């Protein structure tokens, strides 16, 4: 968007002052939408010397004569030209500016407008900026942040030593990565994205996206009336072990609940019988194993089972030992079908295999699994969308990096999912999503499309749970999938 | 509270007469709140010679001129000074006092105010006091008890030969143990605790507590949005046998339904497969046993399974034989994790093991199990909160002594739970609570906090069952846990 | 009530401290009833050195530990014993007292409790008490007055140089005259009268009363089913002139709307025809006059018309000239029926006539008319209930002194009416009330009873008007009378 503002001024010829005026009035309107009538409130506007501060002076000026009181505290040592222009207007209109933040000043105001730093912040916040931000956060006032809460790195969502906790953030043109990834997402509060007059073509030239309800609705496959089960695809799920007998069942029902026609599971005997006792609509093939885990002796049978399906999911509950590792890698190297690779299949995966496959794959790691896959620390991979993009491009796959905000990428397009809640931070949730992705691929969506629709619907289903989210289990999530689909439509 | 009244008079300087006036007016207001307008009712006030009787004279005097009729029957042979003072006022205001209870007098009155004995009662009630109390209980009149129903031992809740059955009890400052433990709890009817002017500091210096909704709400852990399953803890449940295959499943789901991230069960094969057939989100590890019960040969495996969890629960459905006893005690002596110890693990427990553990423990006996643990009779341990406190202090543990009123103590603080109903008097209920406690410990609550929140939520869930409580089963209780959490919030 | 408190302590033996405690707790409960939960508010308690201040210390002490903050500002130079006692308790309980009112202290509090002066105030408030009261009134805080707003003379309702404007006033035992007469009535805000333990016999020995709905309901006459018009009385109204043709009509309908059986008007021809054109149920007898006003030539006819009625009303719209004066006085001296004397009949009345009548009379002056009748200024008679009582006793009549608060007295019992609104400050309103009084006398109520019921119902009817009260007219008031009667029942 730094690019976007510059082209809009330099190539399109929109005066920088017009963009700044539109930015500020949009904050005023946003506030009115959340607070109702503004005339009873007293506003403290905290302005930096940059263009975020300039936007703050526009806000402040537009409140003059209309609200109970407005004061600007200017916290800068110099002003960008647009900030200087809007400072001068604020003062010409009769506005009061002070240059020293006295901690008790907070007592006399209802709303704090945070226009200290925007996307221009670089480096840790120190000194008196930090003391001020901390005082605002302890004040209990309503906080409205201009563009991004001050102290959030707009490219990453990390806190730069400290940051404002906003009730309402008003950003311009498009959301920033820092609104979408945590901790930034938490500090943003309610986000409104304001149209401030950039050409719609430039706004739409962005290559990273938030997954929206309208996007998912347009990707949901068609259900032709004259269909039969094969119309809706066939999935094989290779999953489970004597240790982990539940995973197959959750993956399988995840495929069925999204509309897949036929789902079969290959599960070590007698753990395969667990699935049909719970959901007799599943096909749960018994696999004769030596000690309760898949091994190379099961390679040929699993390849034969794969011949008559559209997609294969592998990994949930397989276990991780050397014999599973041999099986997984040899299977994936030979399988000429799309694969969804999760859990223990990721843990044992040789990435060389991904490079040599002709068929597509989707990988669904959490950050612990991603860290192991690229031999890095969890902190180095968590919310690292550039790493994810590089990995997907280098390995010719779709990568679905699960977290509260889920990143989906094929290395060219990257999508961020914000549906869900903490009830999904519980064993079994990932197994459901794996089945969902395979099911949608089986119905004819591309690996990327299937991943996009699935992460959104999985999170939206969680949110439809009727009692406290901490009590949500994967079994209940399964029941909520068709409701999420209905509500989406 | 004997202490509380004395310090309030002697150190704070509040006249004893002021406290007694406040006590009596609080009974009047309480009655109005339950009966509506008092002017249509005829009141029979039964006064002893102590301060409870004095409170009764205040009630009676305050009804004069405002209700249809008031009569006091004075049943004492002498009067405390405050009782004498309020007797004289009652008579000066025109009140009628008789000194002989004629059984037919009950016919002419609507409400009986029981001010015979309060917390001053010592020893069995005999003679004419007993005949009177029995006549009141056969009368079918509305009964309001001042402080405690006469005949209840306020320290224990036991009936002292006979006691008044009250519709409404109005007590002063704080509830008494006798309101909270049975049979006293039953005889109290609806309880109101009136503020009669003790300093809030003295009221708050009490070391025993009733577990309230506000206490539990403040202890419920946080659900940070940017979480993953490990944020919410990991539990291992060592449970079950060839005899008792259901217990593990109920304990495990009890952990999951309270928001725990990961739950694994160690259960003798093939009984472990029962769990995942019902709830495939559980991990149910098969343990190779000789004859269907844990023994020392499973010690090393269970220790290895414990390395990657936060808390271990042990006991439900283990069975009780010598080989289980060897396993339990050796496991607990070696385990360096918090333990929740229930059921058959309590039955075989060597308490020496508790003393030598560095890690904490919570024990969850019913009175039969407690009796066996301390080698006493059920009657000697039931509702024996002092024994429970001594046991917890001596063994460095939290003790959760289950009954209709549940006692939770670490030997310094003692909490009483009054949520629940008789649907919990059924097999499986305790197994659920064990999982709940372990789950909350795994989420970061202290053993005492986890026990407090769990007993309350377990009982409150029971009360949310929509049909007759006698039909409640543990499976339905599990379903109701997240609703109890929602309602609590 | 000074008497009442003293007898309750000295004869009945209630400790003065008990009465003061009950007074203060009643203010707390009253506040809770109006503000809801008190725990979120910060209270500033302003205490004088008298017993009102003592009551304030009780309030303050009872808020300690339960609300957000409590501060007492003590504004006195010495303390009554009970005030000293409750000051010491407040401090022992940890309460903060300051002895200097800093104007900015108001900023830190939500509720001001006014316990500066009660019924003990004598003389104009000067100096720093006045500055404080004025600051409280400019503060916009919620104000609760203990007993009476400080600065109101509790015997008269006059402001003693300045006074507190309360949102809520809590008084003890009975309302004071100062709550009922203006300006005091305005400054009182919402009034609650608290029972603080005086014997009901002493509370009921008061000889002045507020007219209540229950009193009026018990006085409303019976409507036996087997009745006929004569059962419900007959009224003659002597009223009107060529100047004032509407008055008769309003008086007449006032009698009919309260249930009178027969109403006839004697009105100068042709103004008599106005009445039946509007309400043909009236009998409107034409009286042949010389120049449009009653005179002595009409004396005999009016006496004949009076023979067959129960009550005669005279005065509305008669005009005031010498010939009307001759007629009125000679008529009233000869008439041996109860008379209701209003308006121009009062203006020309010789009070010697009242003394010599054997039959009763009710007089209904406004303060201008009363002033003329006793040859005093309006300021000397307005709300002067002692003058009214003396006048009624000396002249053997009921006096109904109309104003926003209406005084009704026969010289032994005095009643205050507080129903009504400013829509009654408009021509025609008084003419309606005159008809109402005559009607009720005709139905068998005593002059005093009829006056009591009428003033209440007249005011209550005004309040039932559905649109803005300033638009109420006498015609609409007439329509609302039967609704007031229904609502009363
Ligand atoms: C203009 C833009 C290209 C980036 O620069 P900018 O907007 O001026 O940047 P900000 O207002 O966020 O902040 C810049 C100021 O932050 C402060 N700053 C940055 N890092 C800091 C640090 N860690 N410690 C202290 N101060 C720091 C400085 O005051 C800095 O200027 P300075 O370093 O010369 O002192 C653009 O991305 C932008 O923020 N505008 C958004 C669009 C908009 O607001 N709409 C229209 C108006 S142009
Ligand atoms: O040999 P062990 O007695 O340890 O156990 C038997 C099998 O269970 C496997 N195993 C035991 N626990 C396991 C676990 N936690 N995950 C995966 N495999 C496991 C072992 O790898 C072994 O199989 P393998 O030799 O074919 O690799
Ligand atoms: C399943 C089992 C292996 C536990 O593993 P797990 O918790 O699922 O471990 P994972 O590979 O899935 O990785 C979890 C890690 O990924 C990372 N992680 C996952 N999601 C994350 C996110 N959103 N953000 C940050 N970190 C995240 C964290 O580091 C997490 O560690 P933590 O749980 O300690 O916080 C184990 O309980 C079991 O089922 N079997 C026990 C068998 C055994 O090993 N011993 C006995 C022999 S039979
Ligand atoms: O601990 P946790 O709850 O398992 O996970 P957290 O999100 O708090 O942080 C884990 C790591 O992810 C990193 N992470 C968190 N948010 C991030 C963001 N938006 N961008 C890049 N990395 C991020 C942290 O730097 C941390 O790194 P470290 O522990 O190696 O220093
Ligand atoms: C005062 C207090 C310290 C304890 O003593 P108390 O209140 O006078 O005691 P009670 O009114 O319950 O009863 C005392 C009387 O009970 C009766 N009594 C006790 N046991 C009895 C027995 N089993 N058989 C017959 N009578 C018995 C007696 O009449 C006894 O006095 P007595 O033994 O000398 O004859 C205090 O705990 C209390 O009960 N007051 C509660 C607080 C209160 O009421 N608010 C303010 C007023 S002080
Ligand atoms: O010898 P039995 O034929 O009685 O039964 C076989 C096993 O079942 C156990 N057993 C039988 N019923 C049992 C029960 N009700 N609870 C616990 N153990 C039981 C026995 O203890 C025995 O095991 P052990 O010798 O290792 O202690
Ligand atoms: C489970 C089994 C052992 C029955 O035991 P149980 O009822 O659960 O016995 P517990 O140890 O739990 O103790 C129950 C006692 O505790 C006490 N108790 C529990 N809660 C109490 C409370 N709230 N208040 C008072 N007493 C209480 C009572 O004494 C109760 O006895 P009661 O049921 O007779 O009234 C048995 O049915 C079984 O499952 N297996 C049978 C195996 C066998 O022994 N024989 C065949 C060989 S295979
Ligand atoms: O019979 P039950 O229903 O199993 O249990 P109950 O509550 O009726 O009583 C069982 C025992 O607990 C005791 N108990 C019950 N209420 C008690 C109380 N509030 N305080 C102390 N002990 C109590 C009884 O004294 C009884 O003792 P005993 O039978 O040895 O004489
Ligand atoms: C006690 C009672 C007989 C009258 O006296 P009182 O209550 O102490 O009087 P108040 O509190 O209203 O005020 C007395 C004080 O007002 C102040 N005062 C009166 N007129 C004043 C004036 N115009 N200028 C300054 N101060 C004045 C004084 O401080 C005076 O005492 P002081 O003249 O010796 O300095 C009684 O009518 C009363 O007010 N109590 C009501 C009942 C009650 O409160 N319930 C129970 C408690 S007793
Ligand atoms: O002589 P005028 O021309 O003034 O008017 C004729 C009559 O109207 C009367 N009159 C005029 N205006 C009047 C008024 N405002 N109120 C009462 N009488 C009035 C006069 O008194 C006179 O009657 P009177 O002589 O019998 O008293
Ligand atoms: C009716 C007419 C005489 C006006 O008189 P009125 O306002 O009704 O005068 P009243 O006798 O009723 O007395 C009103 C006074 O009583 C007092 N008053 C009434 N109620 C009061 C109360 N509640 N509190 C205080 N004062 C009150 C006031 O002093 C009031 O005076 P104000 O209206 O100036 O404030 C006149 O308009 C008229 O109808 N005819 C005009 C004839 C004339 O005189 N001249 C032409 C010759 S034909
Ligand atoms: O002017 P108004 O609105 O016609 O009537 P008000 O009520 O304001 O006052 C009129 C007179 O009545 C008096 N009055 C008002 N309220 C009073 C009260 N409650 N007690 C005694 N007299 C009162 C005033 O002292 C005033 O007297 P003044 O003007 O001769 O000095
Ligand atoms: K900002
Ligand atoms: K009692
Ligand atoms: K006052």
């Amino acid at each position: 968007m730094k690019e976007i503002d510059e082209l809009t001024i330099k190539e399109y010829g929109v005066d920088s002052r017009i963009l700044m005026e539109r930015a500020g009035i949009s904050v005023v309107l946003a506030m009115e939408e959340e607070l109702g009538n503004l005339s009873d409130y007293r506003f403290l506007v905290l302005c930096g010397g940059g263009n975020n501060g300039g936007d703050g002076f526009v806000v402040a000026r537009n409140l003059l004569g209309v609200v109970k009181d407005v004061l600007v505290v200017f916290l800068g040592k110099k002003k960008t030209p647009d900030c200087e222009y809007n400072y001068g207007l604020y003062k010409k209109f009769g506005g009061k500016v002070v240059e020293q933040f006295e901690p008790s000043i907070l007592n006399e105001f209802d709303v704090v407008v945070d226009a200290i730093f925007g996307t221009g912040l670089r480096g840790e916040i120190t000194g008196e900026y930090a003391e001020i931000i901390n005082l605002v956060n302890k004040s209990g006032k309503v906080v409205v942040s201009v563009d991004v809460p001050s102290g959030i790195d707009s490219n990453t969502g990390k806190v730069l030593r400290t940051a404002v906790k906003a009730d309402l953030t008003v950003t311009f043109g498009v959301p920033k990565i820092g609104h979408i990834l945590f901790p930034g997402r938490d500090l943003t509060g309610k986000l409104k994205v304001a149209n401030i007059g950039h050409p719609v073509h430039l706004i739409n030239s962005i290559n990273r996206y938030v997954i929206t309800r309208e996007m998912v609705r347009s990707l949901l496959p068609e259900r032709p009336r004259d269909s039969h089960k094969g119309t809706y695809g066939k999935v094989l799920i290779i999953a489970g072990s004597r240790l982990y007998s539940g995973a197959p069942v959750l993956s399988g029902m995840g495929s069925l609940k999204v509309g897949t026609g036929l789902v079969k599971l290959a599960v070590p005997f007698p753990q395969n019988l667990i699935a049909t006792s719970r959901f007799p609509e599943l096909i749960s093939v018994p696999i004769d194993t030596e000690k309760g885990f898949f091994s190379l002796q099961n390679l040929q049978e699993c390849l034969e089972l794969s011949k008559d399906v559209d997609v294969v999911a592998i990994g949930p509950g397989l276990g991780n030992n050397e014999h599973v590792r041999e099986f997984v890698n040899e299977f994936l190297k030979t399988l000429e079908k799309p694969a969804v690779i999760d859990a223990d299949a990721i843990n044992v995966l040789d990435t060389s295999v991904l490079k040599e496959r002709k068929s597509p794959a989707v990988l669904t790691p959490h950050p612990g699994e991603m860290a192991r896959l690229v031999k890095k620390t969890v902190g180095d991979v968590k919310y690292n969308y550039e790493l994810a993009e590089e990995f997907a491009k280098e390995n010719d796959c779709v990568l679905v990096l699960k977290s509260a905000t889920t990143i989906v990428t094929d290395g060219e397009k990257t999508l961020f999912n914000i549906t869900g809640n903490t009830g999904l931070s519980k064993g079994g949730s990932g197994d459901v999503l794996t089945g969902m992705i395979a099911g949608f691929i089986a119905q004819g969506l591309s690996p990327l499309e299937a991943s996009t629709v699935s992460v959104y619907l999985h999170g939206f289903a969680a949110e439809l749970f009727e009692q406290d989210e901490r009590g949500l289990t994967a079994s209940e999530l399964l029941r909520l999938i068709p409701e999420a689909i209905r509500r989406l439509k």
